[PDB]
């Protein structure tokens, strides 16, 4: 006996994760060859740990999801989309590396809306 947070998902998985969300949702659109994406994935794991139960972080490989990446017009990597828990509180979309502290401030400001 032994015991066992940034989940890689697919386009179809993201559809429900968006419609079924209880918390703020952070979606990281990334590619495996992209430096800044690699670094951002580390910050996101820190965000997902330090705010466990306040956010769910998911990542989506654009190369594996070319349809969805075109549908959203993903132009720069990484692309981060933060969807607040409740409708009305509007979403945020940004491009480029963001330190975990900045990500946490953003989620915090969305919580007090």
């Amino acid at each position: 006996h032994m015991v066992i947070k940034v989940e890689k998902i697919s386009g179809e998985q993201l559809e429900v994760a968006i419609a079924s969300r209880d918390t703020t949702l952070i979606v990281d659109f990334f590619a495996t060859w992209c430096g800044p994406c690699l670094l951002l994935a580390r910050e996101l794991e820190q965000v997902a740990e330090e705010m466990d139960g306040r956010v769910k972080v998911v990542k989506i490989d654009v190369d594996e999801n070319p349809d969805l990446s075109n549908m959203l017009r993903i132009q720069g990597l990484p692309t981060i989309v933060i969807i607040p828990k409740d409708a009305g509180k509007p979403a945020l979309r940004t491009e480029g590396f963001l330190p975990a502290a900045q990500i946490m401030e953003i989620v915090g400001q969305i919580e007090a809306g």
